[PDB]
């Protein structure tokens, strides 16, 4: 399958979670994606084909992990944006006020902007601390997706929202929306990994 940023995958052949970003790891293909998402060694399925399974994640606490995939699979530095796509530049951080949009495959590509940085998130399994938080909208099934800059700044992995009963924030104004996503950067240390890029 083509690894882009956004698009769904199945986690044994249950939940549904959002690709975040295809990286490497020596000669290893992965992707990033949120800790949330499935426990260590769960499959990961696209279009119906196993694709890869999760090598290594951390929830609560914090909210990542990433999955190796196998060779045939074809990473792309690219995130869904409808028909289009977003290239994958780099990984500097945005400060609070940037601009920036989240791609998944619920509510496909919404932007807003980053409102803080360091915030808790009381989710039922526990916490989960140092999470940035921005207005662009989002859903069930969008967590793990990509977060980037329109300039092509891959920001982090999206982890969950104040969504509301019709499953999204979306319906509501982005004043009141509160999105967050865990921060890219300590992804790639913890595990070792290199963003693809174009």
């Amino acid at each position: 399958a083509n690894i882009v940023g956004g698009i769904e995958y199945s986690i044994n052949n249950a939940s549904l979670c959002s690709v975040g970003f295809s990286v490497t790891r020596g000669a290893t293909k992965g992707f990033v994606t949120a800790g949330h998402c499935g426990t260590v060694n769960a499959t990961a399925r696209i279009g119906g084909a196993v694709v890869g399974t999760f090598a290594a994640r951390v929830f609560p606490g914090n909210d990542r992990a990433w999955v190796s995939l196998t060779s045939a699979q074809t990473l792309l530095p690219r995130v869904a944006n409808g028909s289009s796509f977003v290239t994958v530049r780099g990984s500097t951080e945005a400060a609070v006020g940037a601009a920036v949009c989240r791609s998944g495959r619920t509510t496909g590509y919404q932007c807003g902007t980053i409102t803080a940085k360091n915030v808790t998130a009381n989710y039922a399994e526990g916490a989960v601390r140092g999470l940035t938080q921005g207005n662009a909208c989002m859903g069930r099934g969008d967590s793990g997706g990509s977060w980037i800059t329109s300039a092509g700044q891959a920001q982090g992995v999206a982890s969950g929202g104040n969504v509301q009963s019709n499953g999204n924030n979306c319906g509501i104004p982005a004043s009141q929306r509160s999105s967050l996503f865990e921060r890219l950067q300590p992804i790639l240390s913890q595990y070792g990994l290199s963003l693809v890029t174009g």
